[PDB]
């Protein structure tokens, strides 16, 4: 049974009954600049994770699986680079570049062993919007893709520079702020953006490159205004590949019995399309938009153009943050599995270096794609050597084998990108779940979706995270303040309007604020305390001071005798600039009596009656205070003590006491003897003091 | 003494021992029929609230209020006429329209306002916001006397849009916007606006010409445009500005200190404006010297103009900032005078009144404004008992506009700027707050510093928006890394404190209490998991995976026929590939084995499992105020694997509403049962002890 026989403490008889322990900028500087040989070796190994895991290789049990997974992820990466390379309005030659240099750099500089870094559609569309904005903001057939590619390379370089700076500054906790509901809404909006943007390729039309605000609907108009100019054969083949891909995806997620190495319809039907393209000559018999001739070889590096460095400096921050968040989220699952310690700052540094290399070598920025990582992990990728195999596959397909991939319809790629989107868009079935879950996460999801579909894929994210930060204030703007009273005549206190056996001590009003008290709700806390208490202490003090002034005036006139309050037998309204004297503390030392303003009072003088001798502010749920809240609480406690009703604060810990000490909050009036351990011992001390 | 003899409760034997109450109605779908319930008394109350004039006009004590109100009205009227055509220079418009901004808002607020101690008009912060907005409008508009006309038209339109926004906000009853403006941010923004005033009045204190600049870095651009042409200043105008500045400051401080035997505050402002006008008319500053005298005042008002739609679209961003700053300044100024004299000011009514006043002023060729701090202070100090003083100020402005314009025409237009700089002493004194805040919170000081920097660089509207965003981020900053600790008993009673704080620290065997002194939401669930794992001492998922691997190897050996079950009689490394490792996270079931192996005492040969020392843990959630979907999911996963590794989990310090909220989260199921919540830490520990033995 629950039996306690301890004395009553007041947070100031406690420290004097139990001794404390030691509580000890130059402190951190010395321990941060302490150079050591072992520390240098550790930091070098961390900055170069390759040396950490290359020696610890179990070849005879890892090599075959890694090779198979590497070939699979390489074929998927070559299929995906020149598909995501179309969301950016650049030739698909450079898409393969974006899937090789980041992989090679991440081999050396990365920690995760189950991600295949490359381009993914969300970042590809971010880069496309950024490059369109750059080309539109730049002061003055084959004359457009050149500047598009140059601007894309520069924007990728700047995104990589931002990522590298963030990694160097060791601010890797940025991925914390994005959360889960916001990432789900942003993911759904980006999926819708993919669906809208791929229409211009699924229909084989020409669309002007729109930028930033209302990007989807502008593209929607530019696509739907020219339906009569589509190509029927291209639409038919894209449709047929779409339905067959969906059907086999269903038949693959189902029938998962005796089906090793699930059938890769992506590559299979891209091969089928390339074959029928070389066979029946869609370019001659029909009019299609086949991928252009692939030049054999890389391209010389180009210096990052400075003119577009300044123009896009806004969108590159969003690109870098989205890339880092996607990479961290994708690698989080594969680090939770297989139990290895992924490092966020190291991941940021690796991704930044990869983006610098890719942008310098005429590619575009990217990070590990969800589907590519999934296929790499499922195929048996034991480490990043699978990423190396994918990189060398991309290298050989760039250098030698390009003519077989040249006759690709360039719209089957768009439909394939639209293909793996069912699980990408299934998150739409979450508004209903979140409506009955929190009623705030659903709001944040809806606002995120609206902002990312109206403001665009860019500034929409910033507005979404700003609204996310505002949502915390929304949650704590109006705390459900209540009144507490005893239950069962023991040390249990609950809400007054919740139980039938409620018992309240005489003249004691317990107030609890179940939310942190900061700047945005100190006024609401004061109003709720006012309502729960039932009167305004400032009003009571003002009326008492007015009555005392009238009494003193009568005594000076010579109508009241002090021994009492015997009377032998003019409302003086006060002007401005002098009413402030009514807020002064009540002192009656000049009067020999001890009038309490409770029993009675001399003639024709009225003072509101009082029924409170104490109140207890429960601060168990209060987690922090700021300057505004401290000032408001000090004023509240000040006139509460001034109207001669004691105040007590309970449920606070030693660090909270220490923080409140350095606030100029304690003085001769608001003493430090007001803090108590629990509610019950405060009530007990209250009863002992009263009688 | 503290004596308690209650039974041990578990938040589920408590509800079954004490009956609850009704709680029979919701607050979302049934909230109607009380808001749309039309009633006669409700209609009278709402009409009285929407027209506060009828509330306090009948309740007038003339014989004790009229003389004081008249005196305060004359004083505030002379100050308002002195201030309108002074703040009218911050906007690049003729100072004739400045008097308009101090008359129509006052007249409208007379009818529509709740506060009885504010004199609504133009104030420098909003005047500069309107100036920046109108400069942006004139710069973004597609195509001597030809410039101020479009400037005035665009200023009137931007004022109209600000008033429309304020009226819409008041109608929507969102008057709680003002509480997103923490005192630290408001102080930083006030100081930055003071610096902006000081810089922007230089072009008039020096009598130069400066191109109108807009938004990003608008102080340093004006600083360059001013400092590039020092040689073009007028020495006489500079000399009179400096002498007036020093004397006004000196006598203002004399008024501050020598208040004893000082009947009525010193009229220095008006007295010296009169002196300057007199000497200007006398020595002919325009002829003998070259000055920038206020131009001739045309007698009469101006016909109303339609609000230009072309500039409606361009400035729609800056007008939100203008409206919010105006409403915040009005509410903050009236807050002091409502705390005094104890009357119930209504924020929505104030918003509606200010919006209507701004609409009228903008339609009648004025510019937006709200009650100025100094004007309100002088109106209150002079004895303003109600808004009839505001009416007297308004009629004073009317008569000075209509009749006496030639008297005020020969004003140097630089003494006005110096007077504007003179009062800036108290406004700029707030710079002595970074030091106070650095030793107070170390976060409010950061808010102040970032607010000042953002308002200096980004401008006024964009600076305020970015400052508010950073202020909102500061909450996450405060709760990003909670100071999580470990709790243990003190004195063998129901007192639990931090483990690293006392010498008599007693911890129960095999019980680890964890407390998170901050709300657990999306931005610290990972940190909470890391801290909990570190305090516990092991990874529960790692322990589960190793136990499952050992059990799989044991089952393989038993199938091969090497281990006998009856007790674990024995005789004499299969790495798992991907897409199948997920079987290691399954719950441990040994029903197929007759024994009850616990993975503590020992284990068959050549099989290693990490030892364990925890049989329960108590998560203190007294300080946890709220959870979201992400935190609920993370907590559910954590409790899931903790229960799966066969160590009980208990949560204490939570209230009935928190239990109710957590119930509708899909958080309780056959594994994470509802019997895990306890009242306090001590009864949880006691139940732990009773269950163990
Ligand atoms: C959910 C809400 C509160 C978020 C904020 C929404 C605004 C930022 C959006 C909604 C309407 C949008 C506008 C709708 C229409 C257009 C027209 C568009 O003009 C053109 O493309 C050319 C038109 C022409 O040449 O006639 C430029 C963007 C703009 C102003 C949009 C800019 C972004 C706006 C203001
Ligand atoms: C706020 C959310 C919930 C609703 C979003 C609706 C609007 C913000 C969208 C829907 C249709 C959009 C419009 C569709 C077509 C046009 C025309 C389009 O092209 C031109 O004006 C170019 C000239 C020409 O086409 O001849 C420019 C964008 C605009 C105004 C779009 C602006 C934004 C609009 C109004
Ligand atoms: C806190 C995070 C968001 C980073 C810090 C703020 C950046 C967003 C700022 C700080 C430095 C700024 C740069 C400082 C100097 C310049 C040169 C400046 O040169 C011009 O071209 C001037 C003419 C013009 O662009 O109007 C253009 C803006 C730019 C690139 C600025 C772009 C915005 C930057 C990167
Ligand atoms: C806030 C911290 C954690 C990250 C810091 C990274 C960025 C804020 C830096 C890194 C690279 C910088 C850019 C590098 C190069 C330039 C080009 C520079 O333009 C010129 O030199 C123009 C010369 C001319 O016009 O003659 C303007 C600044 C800018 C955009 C810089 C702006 C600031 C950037 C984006
Ligand atoms: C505390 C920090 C993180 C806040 C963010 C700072 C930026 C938003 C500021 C800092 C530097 C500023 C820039 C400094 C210089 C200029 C040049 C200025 O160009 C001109 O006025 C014309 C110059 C010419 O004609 O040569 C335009 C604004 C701009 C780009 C400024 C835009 C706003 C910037 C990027
Ligand atoms: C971030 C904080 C802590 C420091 C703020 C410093 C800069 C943001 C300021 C200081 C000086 C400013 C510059 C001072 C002078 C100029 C020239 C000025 O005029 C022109 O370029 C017009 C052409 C001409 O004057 O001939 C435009 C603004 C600019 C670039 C200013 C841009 C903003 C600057 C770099
Ligand atoms: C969010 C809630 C609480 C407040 C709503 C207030 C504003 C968002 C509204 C009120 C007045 C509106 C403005 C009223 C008039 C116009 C002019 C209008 O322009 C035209 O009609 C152009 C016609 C043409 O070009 O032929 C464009 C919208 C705009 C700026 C409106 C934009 C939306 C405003 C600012
Ligand atoms: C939540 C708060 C901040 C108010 C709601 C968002 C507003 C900031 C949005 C919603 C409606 C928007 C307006 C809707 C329609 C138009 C017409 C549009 O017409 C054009 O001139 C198109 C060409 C162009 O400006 O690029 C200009 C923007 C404007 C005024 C928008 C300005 C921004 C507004 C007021
Ligand atoms: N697994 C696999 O091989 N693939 C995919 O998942 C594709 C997608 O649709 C993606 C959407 C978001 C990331 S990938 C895809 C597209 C092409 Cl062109 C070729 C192969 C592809
Ligand atoms: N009290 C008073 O009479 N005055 C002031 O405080 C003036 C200011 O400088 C203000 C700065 C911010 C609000 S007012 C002022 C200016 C003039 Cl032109 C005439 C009188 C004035």
């Amino acid at each position: 049974q629950y039996i306690v026989a301890r004395p009553v403490y007041s947070t100031n008889a406690f420290e004097e009954n139990h001794k404390k322990t030691g509580r000890h900028f130059l402190d951190h500087l010395k321990v941060c600049c302490s150079c050591s040989p072992q520390k240098a070796k550790r930091i070098v190994l961390s900055l170069f994770p390759i040396a950490s895991w290359l020696p610890a290789y179990r070849l005879k049990e890892w090599l075959l699986s890694d090779i198979v997974s590497g070939i699979s992820t390489g074929i998927v990466a070559v299929l995906q680079g020149l598909a995501f390379a179309l969301l950016v309005d650049i030739p698909p030659v450079y898409g393969l570049y974006a899937s090789f240099f980041p992989a090679i750099i991440y081999l050396f500089f990365g920690t995760s062993r189950h991600i295949s870094v490359g381009p993914f559609p969300i970042l590809s569309m971010m880069v496309g919007l950024a490059v369109s904005g750059a080309v539109s903001k730049a002061v003055p057939l084959l004359d457009d893709e050149r500047v598009r590619v140059a601007a894309a390379a520069s924007v990728t370089v700047l995104s990589g520079i931002i990522q590298l700076a963030f990694g160097i500054l060791r601010i890797g906790f940025v991925v914390i702020y994005l959360s889960e509901s916001l990432i789900s809404g942003f993911t759904t909006a980006a999926a819708v953006h993919v669906l809208v943007s791929q229409l211009k390729f699924i229909f084989q039309l020409t669309v002007p490159s729109h930028t930033d605000p209302v990007s989807i609907f502008k593209v929607l108009y530019s696509v739907f205004s020219q339906i009569e100019k589509t190509n029927i054969a291209d639409l038919v083949t894209a449709l047929i590949v779409l339905l067959v891909v969906s059907i086999v995806k269903e038949i693959n997620q189902r029938f998962k019995d005796k089906l090793p190495v699930p059938i890769p319809i992506e590559f299979i039907m891209t091969v089928i399309a390339a074959g029928v393209s070389y066979g029946c000559d869609f370019k001659n018999r029909f009019k299609v938009a086949v991928v252009g001739d692939m030049n054999p070889g890389f391209q010389p590096p180009i210096t990052p153009d400075v003119e577009t460095f300044q123009n896009t400096v806004g969108d590159c921050f969003g690109i870098a943050m989205v890339a880092f968040a996607v990479a961290f989220s994708v690698a989080s699952v594969y680090s939770l599995k297989y139990d290895y310690p992924l490092d966020g700052n190291q991941e940021l540094i690796a991704l930044g270096l990869g983006n610098i290399v890719c942008g310098v070598f005429r590619g575009f920025a990217g990070s590990t794609a969800l589907s590519r990582s999934a296929v790499q992990e499922s195929t048996g990728g034991k480490t990043q050597i699978a990423g190396l195999i994918g990189a060398i596959i991309v290298l050989i397909v760039v250098l030698a084998i390009g003519f077989l991939l040249a006759p690709l319809q360039k719209s089957v790629l768009a439909a394939l990108a639209l293909g793996n989107l069912k699980g990408m868009l299934m998150q739409f079935a979450e508004i209903g779940r979140l409506w009955r879950k929190d009623k705030y996460d659903c709001l944040i999801w809806i606002m995120t979706f609206i902002f990312t579909i109206v403001l665009g894929l860019g500034l929409g994210l910033a507005a979404s995270v700003a609204f996310q930060l505002l949502t915390i204030v929304f949650r704590t703007q109006f705390p459900k303040c209540s009144t507490l009273a005893n239950i069962g005549r023991t040390n249990i206190y609950k809400n007054k309007k919740d139980y039938y056996d409620m018992y309240e001590p005489e003249g004691v009003k317990i107030f609890r604020c179940p939310s942190p008290i900061y700047f945005a709700n100190i006024g609401f806390f004061r109003r709720k305390l006012i309502d729960a208490v039932g009167f305004s202490p400032l009003r009571i003090l003002r009326k008492r001071n007015k009555a005392l002034r009238k009494i003193r005036k009568l005594q000076k006139q010579g109508l009241l005798q002090v021994t009492g309050f015997i009377c032998t037998v003019s409302d003086e309204e006060l002007d401005n600039n002098q009413i402030e004297v009514l807020d002064q503390p009540i002192n009656t030392t000049d009067l020999p009596f001890h009038i309490d303003w409770n029993d009675d009072l001399p003639l024709n003088i009225e003072v509101p009656k009082i029924s409170l001798h104490s109140l207890i502010l429960d601060f168990s749920a209060v987690s922090f205070l700021d300057v505004s809240s401290v000032r408001g609480l000090k004023s509240i406690l000040q006139e509460f003590i001034r109207i001669k009703v004691d105040v007590y604060i309970v449920g606070t810990d030693d660090d909270f006491i220490e923080k409140l000490n350095r606030y100029e909050f304690f003085d001769g009036e608001v003493k430090s003897s007001i803090f108590f351990l629990t509610i019950h011992d405060a009530v007990l001390h209250i009863l002992m003091k009263k009688d």
